[PDB]
């Protein structure tokens, strides 16, 4: 049962991460991620998280089950979750432009999901850093809010024991979105705060991607990924470090943005996610409060 109770209907994505399928469970739409054979530790970590923690939130991909199963005479690792037909924020930002209300809805939902991850709840969940946040890791829901997915690189911290749980995963984050301290390998790995600060850096990149797609003064930019103009597709590790650490570049913020009320708040936020000093960066909770106030 659990995975034998599921019919894989159509495969909506294939990539390094493996495969994502739309499928039926009880005649219900579910997402089914089938992990690539290279990536069993991400499956194990995510199964470990969603099983040992009460991790449920509007803006976090809703867990249904994890399972092992045979197909084509080989073991497959499955993670089954709610299904969101609109797909990834990354693909959404190419299929449409945004007004002010829908841009703010999107980024605030993301900040809310991320704050919920970052914040320990007592008697309950530990603090959780995501460590691979990106537009391709964020699902758009029918109601226009988003939810965060792909918890396989997650790190946890509990105040009761003061134990940092970094797990055992050789996988590293998407290179395009790696904060400088990850690229120049100076991140203080023993301090949980360092990982929250990595999620904030990545959140600023996503915030940048979204803001760009908001119409202001009747105009809008084509979708482009962070640093699209200084690194190739599938950027390499040294590709990113030279741009981020040596040149210390940031995605460009048009000056005009500071004449638009909404874009002004957004551009101020992103700049305070990109401080090269990780301790200078806003926290997720502060981002949520700020966006909650915007109009
Ligand atoms: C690869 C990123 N990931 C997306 C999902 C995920 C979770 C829940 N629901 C959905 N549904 C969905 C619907 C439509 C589309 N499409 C949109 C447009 N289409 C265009 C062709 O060019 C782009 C591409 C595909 C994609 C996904 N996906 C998951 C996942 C799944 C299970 C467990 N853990 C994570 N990982």
């Amino acid at each position: 049962t659990v995975a034998h109770q599921i019919t894989l209907l159509e495969c909506v994505g294939k990539g390094r991460y493996g495969e994502v399928w739309r499928g039926s469970w009880q005649g219900e739409n579910v997402a089914v991620k089938i992990f690539s054979s290279r990536d069993e530790k991400s499956w194990f970590r995510e199964t470990e998280l969603y099983n040992t923690v009460m991790l449920r939130h509007e803006n976090i991909l809703g867990f249904i089950a994890s399972d092992m199963t045979s197909r084509h005479s080989s073991t497959q690792l499955w993670l089954i979750t709610h299904y969101h037909e609109m797909g990834s924020l990354y693909d959404y930002l190419q299929l449409t432009t945004l007004d002010t209300v829908s841009c703010l809805r999107i980024v605030l939902s993301i900040a809310s999901g991320l704050a919920h991850l970052h914040i320990e709840i007592f008697g309950g969940k530990p603090a959780i850093a995501h460590r691979d946040l990106k537009s391709k890791n964020i699902l758009v829901k029918k109601n226009g809010q988003c939810c965060i997915a792909d918890l396989g690189l997650a790190v946890m911290h509990s105040q009761s024991t003061n134990q940092l749980d970094v797990g055992n995963n050789p996988r590293v984050g998407t290179k395009r979105y790696m904060a400088p301290e990850v690229l120049d390998e100076t991140i203080q790995v023993d301090c949980f705060d360092s990982y929250k600060r990595v999620d904030i850096w990545a959140f600023g990149l996503v915030l940048w991607e979204v803001a760009r797609r908001m119409v202001s003064n009747g105009i809008v930019e084509d979708y482009k990924p962070p640093f699209y103009d200084v690194v190739p597709n599938d950027p390499s590790f040294e590709d990113m470090r030279k741009v981020v650490c040596v040149d210390q570049q940031r995605p460009n913020i048009p000056n005009r943005w500071f004449s638009d009320p909404t874009l002004t708040s957004l551009a101020k936020l992103m700049k305070e996610c990109w401080y090269q000093n990780p301790s200078a960066r806003l926290t997720a909770l502060r981002i949520k409060k700020t966006l909650t106030k915007i109009d």
